[PDB]
């Protein structure tokens, strides 16, 4: 076809990038993360008990105020790298950047506070494959694609640095005014998942890890670049960072000196300069700066896998190809 679309996203501390969709006729407006790490849509429900503090803090979906809603009813529990939300199915029309589809989503009535009370966004839009869709529910992209409207079965993400535009997705294409040089594609390893083959991580100058080929799931819904606890740990040893419970960190003076890390994808090497990965809010001997890499163990469903999140997409404009099943990288401008 010939439509092309984008949503515009807001960047929050570089750690959380959301855009907005509208469910229901009259629209209910919710804020959401467009995640390629999963494949289901959910937003909080009015039915959620406000004994859950998260619900008192996020907009909820009232469907009895929606003329288009449509009852469903099966339960559905979503598990993620880092939190579960439980709830039930339903349908109404959703509007993502001017394209309206009728999608089956989940109304969550169980939303745990941690980490939910810390999320600026209301829910999630999985841009994953049918395959990873819990409930075996068709996802937004496949439905949009059914409409016959895009010129291409492709969506791309721009994540900006921070403090105009926070980001931008474009459905049915790629804005050439946010990339440079050529795109470079990596074919999808199995299908029904955004996983690509990853050839080795270099810290500084040598493959400290990844060495016999590994998995890198490219995931827009994640904020940091992460790996198994076990290679994380190692990499960390190298760089010379500590643990803080959840994130490593280095002393700020040290900061603008940690070597570069590289990611070996398709004969090309994606290097991240030290600034790209440290969150430098100081340069002082006495203060701790944390890094934008983590440990995350994603289980055999798909993991173990390294996840390349926002840290990475923000440097390399990413296009995800449906028509052809692969992922291409280009340099963000
Ligand atoms: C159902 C199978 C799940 C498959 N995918 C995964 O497990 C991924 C590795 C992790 C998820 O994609 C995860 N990032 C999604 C995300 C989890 C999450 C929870 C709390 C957060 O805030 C403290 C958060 O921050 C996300 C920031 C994204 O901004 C771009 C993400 C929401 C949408 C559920």
């Amino acid at each position: 076809g010939n439509t092309t679309s984008s949503v515009i996203l807001t960047n929050y501390m570089d750690t959380q990038y959301y855009g907005e969709i509208g469910i229901g006729t009259p629209p209910q407006t919710f804020k959401v993360v467009f995640d390629t790490g999963s494949s289901n849509v959910w937003v909080p429900s009015s039915k959620c008990s406000r004994l859950y503090t998260a619900c008192v803090y996020h907009k909820l979906f009232d469907a009895s105020d929606s003329s288009s809603y449509k009852h469903n009813g099966t339960e559905l529990t979503l598990r993620y790298s880092t939190g579960t939300v439980s709830g039930f199915l339903s349908q109404d029309i959703i509007t993502v950047g001017g394209i309206t589809v009728t999608q089956m989503f989940g109304e969550v009535t169980e939303m745990p506070a941690l980490p939910f009370m810390l999320a600026e966004f209301d829910g999630v839009v999985g841009m994953g494959f049918i395959e990873q869709a819990i409930g075996r529910v068709t996802p937004i992209f496949d439905n949009i694609i059914s409409q016959g409207v895009l010129k291409e079965d492709v969506f791309s993400f721009y994540y900006n640095r921070d403090s105009s535009l926070g980001g931008q997705i474009v459905l049915g294409g790629s804005d050439p005014q946010h990339y440079e040089g050529n795109f470079h594609y990596i074919n999808l390893i199995k299908t029904g998942v955004w996983q690509i083959q990853m050839k080795g991580v270099s810290v500084g100058s040598s493959t400290l890890l990844c060495e016999d080929g590994c998995l890198a799931l490219v995931d827009t819904g994640a904020s940091y670049i992460s790996g198994s606890t076990s290679s994380i740990e190692k990499l960390m040893e190298a760089l010379g960072a500590k643990k803080r419970l959840f994130d490593y960190v280095v002393k700020c003076n040290e900061g603008p000196t940690l070597p570069d890390i590289s990611f070996h994808l398709g004969g090309k090497e994606y290097t991240l300069t030290s600034a790209d990965y440290v969150f430098q809010e100081s340069y002082s001997s006495k203060k701790l700066c944390t890094l934008a890499i983590h440990a995350m163990d994603i289980p055999p469903p798909t993991g173990p896998t390294w996840a390349l999140g926002a840290t990475f997409i923000r440097k390399f404009y990413t296009e995800f190809d449906r028509r052809n099943n692969r992922i291409g990288f280009a340099l963000a401008r």
